[PDB]
């Protein structure tokens, strides 16, 4: 079971960390982690960063990566393919947050700093 309490102290470690990379913060939640879902980027870190982002993506945490399938299409980036497997693999569930920072490497890499509830 994951408390109430334990809620707000993953938020405010998650928002403690500040990564000099750009970067965004998201709460898992149950519309995300079902296989087969889809999972849609902050619009606008979508539009300053990702515009032309097609295709597998890296998605790395602790220096193991994972092919993702991110498209930005019709002005929203849109995680499909790949993004439940990279949750399960990584045994991430509802409540934990993750911080997703663009890494300074030539293809898109978006390397994840979770903050888990349990
Ligand atoms: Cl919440
Ligand atoms: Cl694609």
């Amino acid at each position: 079971t994951v408390t109430a309490e334990e809620r707000e102290r993953a938020i405010n470690a998650a928002k403690t960390f500040e990564p000099t990379n750009p970067f965004f913060r998201v709460v898992l939640r149950p519309s995300y982690l079902y296989r087969g879902c889809i999972m849609y980027l902050p619009s606008g870190f979508a539009e300053k960063y990702l515009s032309g982002i097609s295709g597998f993506i890296k998605v790395q945490l602790a220096e193991k990566q994972w092919p993702v399938r991110c498209l930005y299409k019709a002005g929203r980036a849109k995680f499909s393919q790949g993004w439940y497997e990279f949750t399960l693999e990584n045994n991430l569930g509802e409540g934990d947050v993750c911080v997703f920072e663009l890494l300074r490497t030539r293809d898109f890499v978006l390397k994840v700093t979770a903050f888990r509830v349990n």
